[PDB]
């Protein structure tokens, strides 16, 4: 699809057989999703917004699906104010920016 | 423009005479400039991402030159790590997200 940007880019992923809200997120080098149970295991990682550095979970190699499209890659779970789908998916479902 | 997501979408802007870096953010509703003076009037604000809130700027009806483009609308100024331009911009230059 061409989405514009008058509202915000929320779209429906598939994670762990869970459907959710996602924003699309350009903003984002990562995706981060409110916290779930993922299988498998994790490392650390932190990660900076605008207020400043947190801790979260990094799970690699989950399969997830973003607007119909399959993608299998890093998800970092943690609290986040919205689940973010970040650029690191968003190469994976072919997105661009155009204007 | 097309433009892919493999690294962060980064553009040339130009506010108040002054050139700087900014991010292409379809995650921000918002547009958020790192602190420098704006002329005219102001009012206070919050915002909240990842890393919990920062207090900001608002100022109405600036322009701003976005990649050669000229839009007008609200920008918050105050300490973002990055320069973003949100969707209250993007749509102003005919942003769209494609896949
Ligand atoms: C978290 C989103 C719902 C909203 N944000 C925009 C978001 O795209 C920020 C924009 C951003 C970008 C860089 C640094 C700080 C903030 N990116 C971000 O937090 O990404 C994190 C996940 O991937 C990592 O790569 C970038 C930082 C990490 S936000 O900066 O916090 C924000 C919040 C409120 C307003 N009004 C305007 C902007």
């Amino acid at each position: 699809p061409q989405i514009t940007l008058w509202k915000r880019p929320l779209v429906t992923i598939k994670i762990g057989g869970q459907l959710k809200e996602a924003l699309l997120n350009t903003g984002a080098d990562d995706t981060v999703i409110e916290d779930m149970s993922l299988p498998g295991r994790w490392k650390p990682k932190m990660i900076g917004g605008i207020g400043g550095f947190i801790k979260v979970r990094q799970y690699d190699q989950i399969i997830i699906e973003i607007a119909g499209h399959k993608a299998i890659g890093t998800v970092l779970v943690g609290p986040t104010p919205v689940n973010i789908i970040g650029r690191n998916l968003l190469t994976q479902i072919g997105a661009t920016l155009n204007f």
